[PDB]
Order: structure tokens, then sequence, then C-alpha cells
DNA sequence: GCCAACGGTGGC
DNA sequence: GCCACCGTTGGC
């Protein structure tokens, strides 16, 4: 839907730890106010372009 | 019951 | 129209 499942980003298992989206995650100390996938995991086909 | 992460939105 | 945010919920 937002995932082609076939691109580099869909195949990643590891959050980068460093992008705006990662720094938001509780697992990285963030306040969980934004709540999107790591930038490197945003499907290059299907994702909002501004998430890429 | 928690959580990843989506879709909708209010304010700009 | 954008985007920061947050309500929602499938999957666990
Ligand atoms: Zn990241
Ligand atoms: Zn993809």
């Amino acid at each position: 839907a937002r995932m082609c499942g076939e691109c580099e980003a869909c195949r990643r298992t590891e959050d980068c730890g460093h992008c705006d989206f990662c720094r938001d995650m509780k697992k990285f100390g963030g306040p969980n106010k934004i709540r999107q996938k790591c930038r490197l995991r945003q499907c290059q086909l299907r994702a909002r372009e501004s998430y890429k």
C-alpha cells in the first residue's frame, strides 16, 4: 500500500538511528510525536514523497 | 494491551 | 499544498 516490498528501502530491517524520523522514536530517545518509519525505509515507489 | 506506522488534519 | 502532529488499529 505504502510498500512495494521490492525496493532497497522495503528490504531494510535496520533503522538508521540518525534521521528526523528515527530521532523521534522512543527507541532513540525521541518523544514519539512524528511517528513515521526511518527515512531509509520509506518505499521509493509508494511513499509520500516528502518522507523519502 | 503494546507498538509500528498509517491516514487525516489544523495551522500556516 | 505542506508538514508537524496525533488518532487509529492490525498484528503481535
Ligand atoms: Zn532513520
Ligand atoms: Zn518499496
